[PDB]
């Protein structure tokens, strides 16, 4: 029953503005397990007072909650420590053992540090802090490398120290309906699976659009680009949920095993199935929509970093083969959308004596077929690791195959630095995206 | 082989010929959808002339002055022969009158049986024995009723199918509106697209609805002899089920798809009296129009009538693909709207929170939803010219159809139960929505 929630880097913005508040909300709605201590670790010489002061801004505290807020802060504590230094972890372990049932408690470690220090911490948590009786679960944060080779080093490290069932790689930086995406597509597989195949579907597009640009933090993004930001992780996860086979059960590792069989059968995307974009500002429109990506302090000058990407993948296997899977995601477009389109073959020529137009299944609140021509993301991902559900967290093999697919392309965008086709903030994207789609059988 | 066509309206004197058949061939001539060389010969006991038939029909033709040139050209090709229905002499005259037309000899002949099915036996016998072209094809259109039950249907069926081949027999049904072939075409399309889904592994409950917003519209006396189950369920709604529940056909031929339809029927068991709710519409005081007037306030409806004007019924397809999957048929006159829709509800179960049953809804693009030029008659007439039997009930399709509803129908005649009062423009009786919940229709 008893749980300890340890935030490493409890001083930083992620802990301050996101982690502390989102476990506040979770405890404030009786969603946390009854007996749950929150514990902060960092270098800074802080107390429970310092950490209410800096972090209650983002809590959205009211007059009626004044009693609960104090019951939450009764169960918090802090511990000074270098991330480099063993005795620091030794002090932390003993702190937790002293707490009520602290010797028997399950332990949930949130790594809210940069991945440069990840090696040191995994090795020290592993050496000194693991429960002898409870479960031990590490929440590791993006980025999980920037390429196959770098992701393979950081990962092979964590996975020599931690079983796969103690590793939770979290992704939440693409909005609060981001888990919802993964649940309806998984549901739409259970309903429509028998129809989702090459004998019924001529084309699939997975669209993920953000209407807003990189709004000042383009200094963190210019290191990564859109393929690493959205495509390699989220779109690919939603591709898998569409192309996978009804799983052997409803257990995390049976569906994860099925998302990987897809990924294994996707070969390395080459550059002439790729259309990259970059958002140049809008003269003709109000708000931050006047600011091109380039025109931002944090973005280096003449940086040829992709803001938009359209890609053609193929899932070379008996179920799908020659069925083009189109991935289309971008910043600073005309709307906020996550849609999958499954365009059928022209199957009604005889019935209606005329040439009838093409049919198509669309998912975005039951969704539809046409004819062309409270728990919110972060909240739900926290509970999932308290509940031991790894459904929505990427696996080791899953993550390697992900990078295997895009890594040759990405190294070519570093070496040869091509120029992203510019496109107006608010527009649908480069029009060479629409052409690529037509040439591969989109309507 | 040839380009010429004779259209023989047996009972051209009659009310169907006047208000529907002449108009609907007129409109087809008006739009050049008929063959270039089409003669139109009417036959009945009445001593009439083309001008007599012109005068009674032309009110229904809704003719404009632009069409007068086209319309003389039409009534030109019109002839009329008087004659009795079991008098061999008479039929001789008709054969001769056709033979005395340009290429009658080797023209295709199309016989519209616009008579009550009491003269069918003699009219069919005599057409076979006398009036059939010997180079051209010979096709018969038979009108409803296709008898009133299995035994009455089988007798007429057997007779006709001892004289004519199944490929000469066209059983036309066209009294349930204009988007009525449409209805059938789109449930076939969706079958093509959603077939692999449509089965007991994936689907909890199937429901096919046929609502009309109006009553018997003064012609209650005709309806009262038949009931809602003979008028809608045993014909058009049972075809909509066949089209949903049937196997990937072995080809895109009439006879192949109709084979697959019959396979579903063969496996449908006799509908049981305690899986049936019957309605009859009483008037709407607060309403206005015909909506003021109930079934029994039709002056042609005999007093004390219990004829069902609405019915819910529950069938099962007992085979592999379906089983413990109730098919619910719900139809009626004088209802809240005009609807022909199929609902397929899936099984209930990712969202760690009871998330409510989903269901696929084909209304006549349509959708999944989380719950809680030509018209029918023109098309069907063309279909017999152009030779397609796709949208016409095959003899054995029809035998099964009667087999399913015949025990219940006879139960209804014997026990004479009191159908439930439902207000004109109502949804139908509540006891219908109860039946559905007990078999799990959400
Ligand atoms: N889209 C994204 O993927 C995205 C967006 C937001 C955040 N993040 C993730 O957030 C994580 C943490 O960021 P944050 O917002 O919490 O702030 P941060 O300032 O990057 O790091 C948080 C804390 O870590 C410690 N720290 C920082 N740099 C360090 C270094 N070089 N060596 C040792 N300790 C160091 C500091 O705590 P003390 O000095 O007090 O010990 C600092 O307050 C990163 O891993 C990043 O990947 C990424
Ligand atoms: N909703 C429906 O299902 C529906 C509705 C309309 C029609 N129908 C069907 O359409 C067919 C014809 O309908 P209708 O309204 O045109 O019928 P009808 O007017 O009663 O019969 C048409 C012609 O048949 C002849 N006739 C009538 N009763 C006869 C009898 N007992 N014996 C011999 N000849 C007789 C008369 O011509 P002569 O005296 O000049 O020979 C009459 O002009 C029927 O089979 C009917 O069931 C179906």
């Amino acid at each position: 029953d008893t749980h300890i929630f340890i935030i490493m880097g409890a001083s930083g913005d992620l802990a301050k503005k996101k982690i502390y508040p989102t476990i506040w909300w979770l405890f404030r709605d009786g969603l946390l397990p009854e007996n749950t201590f929150i514990v902060g670790y960092a270098r800074s010489r802080l107390t429970v007072a310092d950490i209410r002061k800096q972090s209650e801004p983002f809590f959205k505290a009211t007059p009626e909650e004044k009693l609960k807020l104090e019951d939450f802060f009764a169960r918090n504590s802090y511990v000074a420590g270098q991330y480099d230094d063993a005795a620091s972890y030794q002090r932390l372990n003993s702190h937790m053992n002293a707490l009520h049932l602290g010797s028997q408690a399950n332990r949930l470690f949130y790594l809210a540090l940069p991945p440069t220090v990840y090696e040191a911490v995994t090795k020290n948590i592993h050496e000194s802090c693991m429960s002898q009786i409870g479960w031990n679960r590490i929440i590791v944060e993006k980025p999980f490398g920037r390429d196959l080779q770098s992701s393979d080093r950081l990962s092979n490290h964590i996975s020599s120290l931690f079983r796969e069932d103690q590793i939770y790689r979290i992704d939440h930086y693409l909005g609060k309906e981001m888990v919802q995406n993964l649940m309806v597509l998984r549901f739409a597989n259970r309903i429509f699976g028998p129809i989702w195949n090459r004998d019924n579907i001529a084309c699939v597009i997975l669209t993920f659009k953000e209407p807003f640009g990189t709004e000042g933090r383009g200094g963190y993004f210019d290191e990564f680009g859109i393929i690493r930001d959205v495509m390699q992780n989220h779109l690919l996860q939603m591709l898998c949920l569409v192309a996978m086979e009804k799983p052997c059960s409803t257990n995390s590792d049976d569906v994860r095993d099925e998302k990987v069989k897809v990924l294994k059968c996707i070969s390395e995307v080459q550059a002439n199935n790729v259309v990259l974009g970059q958002y140049v500002g809008n003269p003709d429109g109000e708000g931050e929509a006047t600011k091109g990506y380039l025109d931002d302090p944090t973005v280096p000058r003449g940086s040829t970093t992709a803001t938009f990407a359209a890609v053609v993948l193929y899932v070379e296997n008996e179920r799908w083969d020659g069925v083009p899977f189109i991935l289309r995601c971008g910043k600073a477009l005309n709307e906020r959308k996550a849609e999958v389109r499954l365009q059928f073959h022209d199957v009604a020529g005889d019935i209606f004596h005329q040439q009838c137009k093409r049919n198509e299944l669309v998912i975005r609140e039951a969704v539809y077929t046409q004819m062309m021509t409270l728990p919110d993301a972060y909240e739900r991902l926290i509970l999932d690791v308290f509940c031991g559900s790894q459904m929505h967290f990427v696996r080791s093999d899953e993550l390697r195959e992900a990078w295997r697919i895009f890594t040759p392309l990405l190294h070519q965008i570093e070496l040869e630095k091509p120029k992203p086709i510019p496109y107006i903030y608010g527009s649908r994207g480069p029009t060479e995206a629409d052409e690529l789609m037509k040439r591969v059988g989109f309507q």
